[PDB]
């Protein structure tokens, strides 16, 4: 095991939880992995798959993103920063995708799931792009129960890094769609204490965070340094106590360790 792996392991030991990291450097396509093949609860990081899948639909349904979707009072779940603003109104599939990605809105995510025919339809997209590891099983908010050993709504750091790469840097999506996804991720509001906090301040990043029970604290990011090829980094973290507090600082520190290890 490398120096970076030794430092990640020490970080993990200090934290009291379980840490999963995957970095892909698109320069030589080398990967740095820590518990890169263990399952972790995705929590809101799964929102990237649901949004990408609706993007995929729009490559044939050209005005899909502009379609109004009713927000009903019964639609609202535990955390709806944007959707609660449009109750007895409508938001578009574009606005829903933005709200899900940028504010982590759970009602928004449930609309995206419905648009895909259920959690199976989101998993269908993963399979359509070669990700055989991602599984989405539940809707919001129960997908965040993050129960130790539960395989539902999990993926591995290696799979999610490979997927995020294909979506934002690769050609799993049409160009218009990819660029929309990159824009959306770049404008995330929830990520300042996570991966971004561990990165040289002049790097551009887009990311999606996620949190859940068992103090589960996640972030997935595409990163663009300057004068070197982009990176994708996944940092997943979960803890033994059901009511454990969030540890975004762990993700910041994993990303600092990786950033130094380049
Ligand atoms: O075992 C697995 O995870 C893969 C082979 C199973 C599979 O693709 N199932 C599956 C895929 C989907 F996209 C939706 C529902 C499903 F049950
Ligand atoms: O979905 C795929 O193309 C890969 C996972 C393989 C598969 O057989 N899929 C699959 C299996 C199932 F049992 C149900 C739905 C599915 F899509
Ligand atoms: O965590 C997020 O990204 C936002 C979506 C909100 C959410 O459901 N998270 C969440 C769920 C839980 F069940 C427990 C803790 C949480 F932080």
């Amino acid at each position: 095991t490398s120096a970076v792996q030794q430092k990640l392991a020490a970080l993990e030991k200090s934290s009291g939880g379980r840490l999963g990291v995957a970095l892909i450097d698109t320069a030589d396509n080398t990967q740095v992995l820590y518990r890169g093949d263990e399952r972790f609860p995705m929590c809101s990081t799964s929102k990237v798959m649901a949004a990408a899948a609706v993007l995929k639909q729009s490559e044939t349904q050209k005005q899909l993103l502009n379609q109004p979707v009713e927000i009903k009072p019964a639609d609202l779940v535990n955390y709806n920063p944007i959707a609660e603003k449009h109750v007895n109104g409508t938001m578009t599939l574009a606005e829903l995708s933005a709200a899900a990605l940028q504010y982590s809105d759970n009602t928004a995510m449930n609309k995206l799931i419905a648009q895909l025919g259920g959690p199976g339809g989101v998993t269908a997209f993963a399979r359509a792009i070669g990700d055989e590891t991602f599984r989405l099983d539940r809707t919001e908010p129960t997908l965040n129960t993050a129960i130790p050993g539960d395989p539902r709504d999990t993926t591995t750091p290696r799979a999610m890094a490979q997927t995020l790469r294909q979506l934002t840097l690769g050609h799993a999506l049409g160009e218009t769609q990819r660029a929309q996804l990159v824009t959306w991720l770049k404008g995330n509001t929830t990520g300042a204490a996570s991966i971004r906090a561990g990165l040289p301040t002049s790097w551009t990043a887009g990311d999606k965070t996620g949190s859940g029970d068992y103090g589960t604290t996640n972030d997935i990011a595409v990163i663009w340094p300057q004068g070197r090829a982009p990176l994708v980094l996944v940092t997943y973290f979960t803890q033994p106590q059901q009511n454990a507090e969030s540890r975004r600082d762990v993700l910041a520190s994993a990303a600092r360790i990786i950033a130094e290890g380049l």
